[PDB]
């Protein structure tokens, strides 16, 4: 195989372990000669045996390349960006990819920068008919107004893996909620809670013409989707296909692939709906999903006849067939 | 407090030329000490001497150093990309200074990505409640569908400087004006033209909340605001403060203000609006404008008290206010 493929996971975000987590499912089952790099939490890169060693430990709090780091680009047909969240999801190493003229997996600078912003991403949604969720965007320092009555949810507006997300009951909690949000984003939303609700998710595949994979269903016992419920095994419900009447679900993938070419993305996304009182509600847009071992993304297009080194080397395709086209 | 300035223009955009020259009127006017670095349009880099080469020629068509650089950026404090078009406002450039670490003048990936984008960004302004034109986009392969009538105006959806874009009278003419469009950009535009119009622009100042200038009003006698009438001396006329109804001018401030807001544009932007049988409509949110001698930005806030060094002092200090946060 004369392919040979680079694979980037860490990264700053909080969702740096969870992209190690992904770097070693991909890293399983890719058909194409992969070597991995490493970004460190400190943000300096780990290359060659000590990026592999990283990822043995599932966490790398220090590095030893500071960016850019010396990669040889040269080397590699295709890059693949597993990095989650910001740094890595919200188009930055896009840039940077595409500056270096390299082919890569996922979607361009302004889709990733877009669906990574939970904000932005439901004004496009809105505006092009696709319902979702009222919100409100809170900027720091400004007080917050919500035109809606609580229970809430207090996000930041660019966020993974439920990090810094709230459950808000009362009014007098969202301002604490508020606070945890602005850790992590210096822009939050409040959204409706839906209560009570079930979660779907559909996987696309493609760059113009984007394939759904089957609805599946994600329940769990905890409060809400949180990080421990997501990551650690056996405790999501994981139910593929959804147990769903057909109409429902093929309305469900009817709403995935017009956000997919509303939002402009190309490669691949994880779609995350809202089913409440028989109205579908559309949650966010992930461009690089988790291939954890309890992730969705890489299960959902299995069922649908995809095995998991069909679907890397699609993606790995995919990135080719679009650099080709300019 | 020590602060050295790296200055990058040039770029691969078809606004190579008009960059160079924004890089001359802002060293002609910043008060930091400010090297240059020039992107040749082949994509490789001109630094030092090669780079003020270049920019005494005004065009830098092959270069040195194939990307990324060999660049001692820990010698500068803040780095201000000049870049106009794609390549250098969309966010390509911006993400490569964030990863660097590195604090940069101006938006950041998101706000660059969006703004550089007129279908993107007429989608979320119109969303916030922004009027805007009747638009509607076109991906290159996919028949049109305009479902509004001539005159329309056709661009590239990255666009600057008024680069391929077509006045269309009839629909015969449209195939044309695709096609020309589609030499720049995989996206394009169309437009419902505004006859007669008139153009007013306001300048931005700040982090997310922004300073508004006083408003100017551009009057031309081309057909419409053109790669010639932009940068030929004389052609444009600026009118400041515009001559406007009273309440008119806030309420263009305050929807600058506003999109600023919402598309979280840090550091500057120039924010143009049309003028239509009494009604406004927002066209485009320039995340970096134009230096140029005849360029409209440094001189609508001139016009408000910021004179051209305090305006690249403050754009520098900007900078670094977001870094620090
Ligand atoms: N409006 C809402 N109503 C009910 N539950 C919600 C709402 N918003 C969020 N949640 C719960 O919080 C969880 C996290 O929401 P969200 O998908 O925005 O987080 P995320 O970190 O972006 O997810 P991912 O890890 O897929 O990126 C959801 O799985 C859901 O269970
Ligand atoms: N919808 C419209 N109706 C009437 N005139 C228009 C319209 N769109 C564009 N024009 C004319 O074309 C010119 C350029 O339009 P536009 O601002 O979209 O181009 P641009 O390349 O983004 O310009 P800039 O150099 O400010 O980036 C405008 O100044 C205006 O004179
Ligand atoms: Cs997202
Ligand atoms: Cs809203
Ligand atoms: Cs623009
Ligand atoms: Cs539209
Ligand atoms: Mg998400
Ligand atoms: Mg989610
Ligand atoms: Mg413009
Ligand atoms: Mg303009």
């Amino acid at each position: 195989m004369e392919m040979r493929v680079l694979l980037i996971a860490g990264g700053v975000s909080p969702e740096h372990e969870v992209s190690l987590l992904s770097a070693e499912g991909v890293l399983r089952h890719i058909p194409f000669p992969t070597d991995l790099a490493v970004i460190a939490q400190d943000g300096r890169w780990l290359l060659g045996e000590k990026a592999l060693t990283a990822l043995e430990a599932k966490a790398a709090p220090e590095g030893e390349h500071p960016f850019p780091p010396p990669l040889s680009w040269e080397r590699y047909d295709v890059v693949f960006p597993l990095l989650h969240g910001r740094f890595g999801e919200d188009g930055t190493v896009q840039g940077f990819l595409e500056l270096l003229g390299k082919p890569y997996v996922g979607a361009g600078v302004a889709a990733s920068a877009l669906c990574m912003d939970k904000d932005l991403s439901k004004r496009v949604l809105a505006q092009a008919g696709v319902p979702v969720v009222p919100w409100v965007a809170v900027r720091k320092g400004e007080p917050p107004v919500v035109p809606f009555d609580p229970p809430f949810f207090v996000k930041p507006a660019n966020t993974g893996s439920s990090v810094g997300i709230s459950r808000v009951e009362r009014f007098q909690d969202l301002e604490a909620a508020l606070a945890l949000a602005f850790r992590y984003d210096e822009k939050a939303v409040v959204e409706k809670a839906l209560s009570p609700v079930r979660e779907l998710e559909v996987g696309v595949l493609g760059n113009v013409f984007g394939e759904a994979s089957p609805v599946g269903e994600v329940r769990y016992e905890a409060p809400f989707y949180d990080y421990e419920t997501k990551y650690t095994p056996g405790r999501a419900e994981l139910l593929i296909p959804a147990p769903l009447d057909p109409g429902t679900q093929e309305t469900v993938q009817e709403l995935a692939l017009k956000a997919y070419k509303v939002l402009g993305v190309r490669g691949m996304a994880r779609v995350d709906f809202f089913l409440a009182e028989g109205e579908l509600y559309l949650n966010e847009l992930n461009t690089i999903p988790g291939f954890t071992p309890t992730s969705m993304y890489p299960r959902l297009f299995e069922a649908g006849g995809v095995a998991y080194p069909e679907l890397l080397r699609r993606l790995v395709e995919l990135a080719l067939t679009h650099h080709h086209h300019h």
